[PDB]
């Protein structure tokens, strides 16, 4: 038993990291088949972050001037393009790392492993959430732009974030891998609104669920309520409105602890309404969101990958 | 910035899990050059679990019975012996993915990172301390025994745990990679304590030191105190005694922030004492203890490794 925030094992992703130089800005590349994707503002000098016009400053490179290096492996740069807001530079060689993968765009609510690294080499990796307000609650420093962020079902990676910039909140900001940024967020050093975040009640409900099973279940209590009755109670709480859709997820969980969704509704109604009261659920004082029902049920069956 | 709670790349050792089958038992083995170290109850019935004569068991047991499995890549066993609490089979291949390596028994309060393993697959990755009480806060089911805890220098993997049993309090227990057990337990099914646990003082002053870094400072009070008056507070919430050693370890952050560690402690001493009134640091609502000095420091300075 236990329950612990688990990362994706990070070795595919591992493969697939590289140094991308233009200038003297260095930043992180994910190196797939022959591209290699980086954030855009790689071409742009300290004072062009406060207003780039990418397109402008683009037209001034070259593929030679563009440095990307593997290891000590180096690559030779034969195109490059702008996606959005990425770069996507044509190398002569083919990972030959390259794992099974896919680029996807991730919902407000799930979660990734992020491979955190500098000068194209990692340095860490750790899970987290796709806020509601399409920020992310990062450990990133300079150069750790291009990181990515990704999940992995078996043998195939499904990237799902490349990390572009720091909000005026210590909140992190980026992109899909086809350069579109999640939320409203431009690439430029300017002050920018992420807004009014809530939390991920079928995480939280998840994560209940997760407790029951590992044997914390002081919490459990005795009520019952309605979907309504606790959307009312979720609204004031900040809380993101329960569904149907979000029941019938927690349906397996449900199904292996006997706990009725909605009696668990009531245990977090209660929850939210008097604390914990000093008390800790799976190691903790606060209620935890960061969990998805698939993260309870893949840490709770034992899922592997390769 | 930002703090999160980061685990090492896991790609090297990745390379080296493999599933060892003995009978109807499986469970992880490491492989590293021609040696696969495994747990040595992968030889035991679930009977043999109340109370085994290990060396009994192993006399019964040939080369041939022992199945090793690298993926599908299928070794060869040429040789066994059990080192205290561990298997080593010899087989006739050795690993063409062992990293720089080194086996190393480390001392609690210290980090490592875990890849939780079954039938030799990896399934994540998360960080986590030894505690004073030589046990571990894990998340292991059946089928998790021989995934291992390591730490990395730069392209040198440090091997430290080896996953053998979970105790009566949803804790975890297991060796080194000769074999020894951290803490007092056998690898027998019968109830065994762990005994008292103890908070790590040293870590949580290095948290609080990355609070500080990452701008969460509200705790940062007025006060000053001394070794002997802090240790008199920690002996009471059940702190580890704070020795000059501690102090010394503390430096670098100390010279990072310009805080003294004896303005530090007085901090701590105030939460300690007064608890945090709801309010959150590096979005704990409790005094976080798995962090060492080195890991603030690699995190809030960006060390990377291959
Ligand atoms: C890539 O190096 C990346 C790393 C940053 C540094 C610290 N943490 C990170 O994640 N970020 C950048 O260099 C960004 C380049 C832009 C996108 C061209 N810039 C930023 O992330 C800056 N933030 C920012 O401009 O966001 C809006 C804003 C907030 C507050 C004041 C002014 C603007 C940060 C370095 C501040
Ligand atoms: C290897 O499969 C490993 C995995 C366990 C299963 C659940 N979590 C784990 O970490 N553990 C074992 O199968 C152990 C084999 C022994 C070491 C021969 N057994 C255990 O971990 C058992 N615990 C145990 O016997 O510890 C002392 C004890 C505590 C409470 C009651 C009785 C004895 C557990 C499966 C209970």
């Amino acid at each position: 038993s236990g329950f612990r925030k688990m990362a994706f094992p990070s070795g595919k992703v591992e493969g697939c990291m590289v140094q991308v130089t233009c200038g003297t800005t260095t930043l992180n590349g994910l190196w797939l088949d022959d591209v290699v994707y980086c954030p855009r503002h790689v071409i742009c000098t300290s004072e062009d972050m406060l207003n780039p016009n990418y397109e402008d400053l683009l037209i001034r490179k070259s593929n030679h001037n563009f440095l990307v290096q593997a290891g000590n492996v180096q690559l030779r740069v034969i195109g490059h393009s702008m996606q959005n807001c990425v770069l996507k530079l044509k190398v002569d060689t083919a990972n030959p790392k390259t794992p099974k993968y896919k680029f996807v765009r991730i919902q407000p609510g799930q979660t990734f492993s992020v491979l955190a690294c500098y000068n194209g080499s990692p340095s860490g990796v750790y899970q987290c959430a796709m806020r509601p307000n399409f920020t992310i609650k990062g450990s990133f420093l300079n150069g750790s732009c291009g990181s990515v962020g990704f999940n992995i079902d078996y043998d195939c990676v499904s990237f799902c974030y490349m990390h572009h910039m720091e909000l005026p909140t210590g909140v992190h900001a980026g992109t899909d891998l086809e350069g579109n940024f999640y939320g409203p967020f431009v690439d430029r050093q300017t002050a920018q609104a992420a807004g009014t975040d809530t939390t991920i009640t079928v995480n939280v409900l998840a994560w209940l669920y997760a407790a029951v099973i590992n044997g914390d279940r002081w919490f459990l209590n005795r009520f019952t309520t309605t979907l309504n009755d606790f959307n009312l109670v979720a609204m004031k709480y900040n809380y993101e409105p329960l569904t149907q859709d979000h029941v019938d997820i927690l349906g397996p969980l449900s199904a292996q602890t006997g706990i009725a969704v909605l009696d668990m509704c009531a245990s977090l109604k209660e929850l939210l309404q008097n604390g914990m009261n000093g008390r800790t659920i799976l190691g903790s004082a606060l209620l935890e969101d960061e969990f998805t029902p698939f993260d309870v049920v893949r840490q709770c069956s034992g899922v592997t990958f390769q």
